[PDB]
């Protein structure tokens, strides 16, 4: 079969897929992009559909089985091929880059690769004399230049490991990165178990950030990198988190913190970090959230944001409910959202769950 990836093992094991796995980072399963687009792998749309089986629809066809949105990595390096099968065409047809491409060695060709997949084209066509440097081998001047430029300071770790692969030839940028997010993860790992950082190594990441655990930094932080559980950090959520926020050491996580939390004023996003919050805190095991985590999580993420908070506190330390499904988690922010600081606007008809059928009726006399 043509796409197999036995048909490369004649390349080296560093390659544009592994570059742009650091670069850009890898997602095994289908998720929506900036533009709220259905996407996988290293960038690949999907589709512009709204609908997520649409998205399955073109995954399952072009995987050859039933992925139900999940990838393997080997999966996604055949998909992000073809796409570099197809970007090499059309700077091959591109009469400012043809040239440039054809001069430059195999290393190097990747390097210029990155900077289509980044900025297109057009974008990559209109560094005339860092191109011309390029192609006359004048390798040192070329990557002084670039480092000039807006691309820059847009994405400053990503291009100056593009700008080290073409002063060098070689893939030592991508070979350091990698070896110093395994050193920095190696602190934090839980030592009878390397897939993972466990409560342990929560901590100390926590305290080497000069963060409270229980601060809602630290789960502004959960968020950012998806974490699945409170209980443990994977090793890949790690890995694709710092490559997502452009940080290779802690000093730079640290800087990127407040911009994490500035997220949250923007649309629809302090809404999804709210409901991201139920199934972090969640027992693994169970479909529900036991009702004194979700209290806890509760007054975390709602203090000075539901103006109840106090009389459901009270009203819940009266309650049996074992616990809370997460259509009732996601709804009380609704509720939030819409409710009079008198409750007079409450619409009982609006399918509201009980509990805040109850609570409206335990609430209005107070
Ligand atoms: C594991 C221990 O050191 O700290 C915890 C105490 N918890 C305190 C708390 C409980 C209930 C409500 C609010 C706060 C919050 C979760 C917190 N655990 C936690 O942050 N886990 C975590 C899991 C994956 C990823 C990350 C993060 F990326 F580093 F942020 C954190």
């Amino acid at each position: 079969h043509s796409q197999d990836l036995e048909n490369l093992y004649f390349q080296g094991s560093m390659n544009i897929f592994e570059m742009l796995r650091i670069d850009e980072g890898l997602r095994l399963k289908i998720y929506k992009d900036t533009e709220g687009y259905y996407t996988i792998g290293i960038g690949h749309l999907l589709t512009k559909s709204p609908s997520l089986n649409a998205a399955k629809s073109e995954l399952d066809k072009a995987i050859g089985r039933n992925t139900n949105g999940v990838i393997t990595k080997d999966e996604a390096e055949k998909l992000f091929n073809q796409d570099v099968d197809a970007a090499v065409r059309g700077i091959l047809r591109n009469a400012k880059l043809k040239p440039v491409y054809d001069s430059l060695d195999a290393v190097r060709r990747a390097a210029l690769i990155n900077m289509v997949f980044q900025m297109g084209e057009t974008g990559v066509a209109g560094f005339t004399n860092s191109l011309r440097m390029l192609q006359q081998k004048r390798w040192d001047e070329a990557a002084v230049n670039l480092a000039k430029s807006r691309w820059y300071n847009q994405t400053p770790n990503r291009t100056k490991r593009v700008i080290t692969t073409f002063r060098t030839g070689t893939w030592d940028a991508y070979k350091n990165l990698r070896k110093k997010l395994e050193q920095l993860y190696n602190r934090y790992k839980d030592p009878q178990d390397e897939n993972k950082i466990g409560i342990d190594g929560i901590q100390q990441f926590c305290d080497d950030l000069a963060l409270d655990p229980a601060s809602i930094s630290v789960l502004i932080i959960a968020w950012k990198f998806r974490a699945a559980t409170q209980c443990e950090f994977s090793k890949q959520e790690f890995m694709d988190g710092m490559t997502e926020l452009g940080c290779d050491s802690i000093e730079k996580l640290k800087a990127q913190i407040p911009k994490m939390e500035q997220e949250l004023k923007e649309p629809g996003r302090f809404k999804d970090f709210y409901q991201f919050t139920f199934n972090f805190a969640k027992n693994p095991g169970q479909k529900g959230l036991d009702l004194e985590m979700a209290i806890a999580y509760w007054n975390l993420v709602l203090n000075g944001r539901f103006k109840f908070l106090d009389l459901w506190n009270k009203f819940l330390l009266e309650h049996h409910k074992r616990s809370i499904p997460k259509d009732t988690w996601n709804l009380l922010l609704d509720f939030s959202t819409m409710i009079a600081d008198d409750m007079s606007n409450y619409d009982e008809e609006g399918a509201w769950p009980v509990l805040i059928d109850d609570f409206v009726e335990f609430a209005r006399p107070q």
